[PDB]
């Protein structure tokens, strides 16, 4: 359940999320686009969900992809900002889940973002310990799907 | 169309938006809920689009309303962050409008948020000068609806 999953965000997981987000969230456009391109590269099967975006291979030059990527980074910002209060984090995660549920994105499909996060982190000198902290946060969202 | 409306965001307008946001955006949950409850109070007919939120009369105590209210504030954060780059502003505004168009929210209906914005700014002592600035940002969104 979402409440049980939120409980897995221990003190050090919260800290590692904050420390890494201080860097990653610094360049929402570049890292947001990097994330999406990585997902599309590593999991081509997911492109079908993004038909509205047009030619995703254009990367930064695709205005729709750019607008989506930037926006995705503000949902992450939201989640980091709610870490202090589990009640607030859970209501924001359930709110975020509505549209994803409507699109038929299952927990397993959503979990495909972990690879792309790990790669983006690694590109900023954040290793496994950080990739695992983020996988925990992503697991809160999966619990809601 | 959106580019033209973005052209009204002059340097003075942008400055007033950033200064007021510095205060309003510092309590996303408090101000986001005050926005929503003011909208419902002043334009009861807008509740029609929020059946999913349930008992909106509970205000902050309603988890779904709280969830939606905090999230709303990240859309404004996004917009404020893109003020210096019209190309990014426009792509984030068009991305934002997609679900609103789907919900059949017209520019006229979207404009009902202006009163609530003006009352929230005034509660923090931001006068007409500031409400006009905000009305110009809402107009960019209206141009995309
Ligand atoms: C870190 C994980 C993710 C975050 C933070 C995220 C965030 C967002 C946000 C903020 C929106 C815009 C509001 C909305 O319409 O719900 C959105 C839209 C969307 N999301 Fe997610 N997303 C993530 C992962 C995914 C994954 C893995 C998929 C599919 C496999 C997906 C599918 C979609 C689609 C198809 C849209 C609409 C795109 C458009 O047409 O503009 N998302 N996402
Ligand atoms: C400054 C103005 C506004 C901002 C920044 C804002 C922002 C947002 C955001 C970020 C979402 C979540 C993502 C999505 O589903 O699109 C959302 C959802 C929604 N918005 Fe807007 N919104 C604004 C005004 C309005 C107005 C005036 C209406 C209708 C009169 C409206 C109707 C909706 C509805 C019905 C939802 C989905 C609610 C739910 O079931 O969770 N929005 N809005």
């Amino acid at each position: 359940s979402v409440y049980d999953a939120a409980a897995q965000l221990t003190a050090d997981v919260k800290k590692d999320l904050r420390d890494s987000w201080k860097v990653i969230g610094s360049d929402k456009k570049g890292n947001g686009v990097a994330l999406m391109t990585t997902l599309f590269a590593d999991n081509q099967e997911t492109i079908g969900y993004f038909k509205r975006l047009g030619n995703v291979s254009q990367g930064m030059a695709n205005d729709k992809l750019r607008g989506h990527s930037i926006t995705l980074m503000y949902a992450l910002q939201n989640f980091i900002d709610q870490l202090d209060n589990p009640d607030d984090l859970v209501c924001v995660v359930e709110k975020f889940a509505v549209n994803h549920i409507t699109r038929k994105i299952s927990a397993a499909e959503f979990g495909k973002i972990n690879g792309p996060i790990k790669k983006v982190l690694a590109s900023k000198n954040f290793g496994d310990k950080y990739a695992n902290a983020w996988a925990k946060l992503v697991a809160v969202v999966q619990a809601a799907l």
